[PDB]
């Protein structure tokens, strides 16, 4: 679904992220963990990159995506949203803020989109690898408050791993949002720097022990299955998939 829509809005976040806000067109439906392809013709008429909607589609007129400068596009649009920003600090009030005109394409899936159908799922994920996961969160806090116990989900390990502590301010406030509405204990929420967030879940630190992490995860959910979603770089992506064929859990080969 190709569309000429336009970033509204946008958020400066630790670590070099954009939190963009997108119009989203009228005819754009989408699960969560989608991501789209967009081009910025301001920033390069002719390419277009991959960005996982960091929204839940229960939200109704801005898509979100939260996209980290790592080089030539992403720094590009970092700088052209700094620049229009600060632009307007200086001297931005006569009219609204202009939209950055952006083509939009998708939505296209990834088997994470499965993790409402599995019953217990863990999922992993290192950085802005966090954004599908982000997603799958909110949409899953809409479904309770909306239609409790139609859900086959019955627990979520999340495991988010940070280089910076930093970066755990993208999504504190729906880490603590889910710590206060989250009775039923549907959620084990984990982050690890390789409490400190201001959350009552623990900020740990170096890499997890994932064998202790998977055995213990076995043992609570034994004889059911287990569900793997993973976000991350593919030295962990070897570990996760040995770890899966031992203690019996679903993995896709994303890596
Ligand atoms: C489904 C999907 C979802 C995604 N979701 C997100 C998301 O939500 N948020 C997000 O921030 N990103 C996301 N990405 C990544 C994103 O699509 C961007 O294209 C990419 O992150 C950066 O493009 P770029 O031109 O800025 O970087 P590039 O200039 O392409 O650089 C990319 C990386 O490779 C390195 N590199 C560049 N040239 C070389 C070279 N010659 N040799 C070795 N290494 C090199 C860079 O230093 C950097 O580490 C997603 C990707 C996919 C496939
Ligand atoms: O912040 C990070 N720390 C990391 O180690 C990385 C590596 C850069 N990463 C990605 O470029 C990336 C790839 C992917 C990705 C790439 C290919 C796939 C395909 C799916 C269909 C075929 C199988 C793999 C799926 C997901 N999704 C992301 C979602 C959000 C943010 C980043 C990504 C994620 C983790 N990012």
């Amino acid at each position: 679904g190709s569309e000429p829509t336009f970033v509204v809005n946008a958020s400066l976040l630790p670590s070099k992220v954009l939190g963009l806000q997108v119009q989203r067109p009228q005819s754009f439906n989408y699960q969560p963990g989608d991501y789209l392809f967009i081009k910025c013709p301001g920033i390069s008429k002719f390419e277009w990159h991959p960005f996982t909607i960091s929204s839940a589609p229960e939200m109704p007129d801005v898509l979100t995506l939260h996209i980290r400068a790592v080089g030539s596009w992403t720094g590009k649009l970092y700088q052209l949203i700094r620049e229009q920003r600060e632009e307007w600090i200086r001297s931005g009030s006569s009219q609204s803020l202009p939209g950055v005109p952006v083509y939009i394409d998708g939505p296209y899936g990834t088997p994470s989109t499965h993790i409402f159908e599995s019953k217990y799922a863990i999922l992993i994920c290192a950085g802005i690898g966090v954004t599908p996961f982000a997603s799958i969160l909110k949409s899953i806090l809409h479904r309770n408050q909306q239609n409790p116990a139609k859900m086959p989900l019955k627990k979520v390990h999340f495991y988010w791993l940070n280089r910076e502590q930093k970066a755990f301010e993208w999504f504190v406030e729906l880490l603590s949002k889910i710590e206060a509405e989250d009775t039923n204990n549907l959620f084990d929420l984990n982050l690890y720097l390789t409490l400190i967030t201001g959350l009552k879940s623990r900020t740990k630190t170096g890499r997890p022990d994932w064998e202790e992490i998977f055995k213990d995860v076995a043992k609570q959910h034994a004889p059911d299955n287990v569900e793997v979603f993973f976000c991350g770089p593919t030295g962990l992506a070897l570990q996760l998939r040995h770890l899966c064929t031992k203690y019996g859990f679903g993995y896709r080969k994303e890596n």
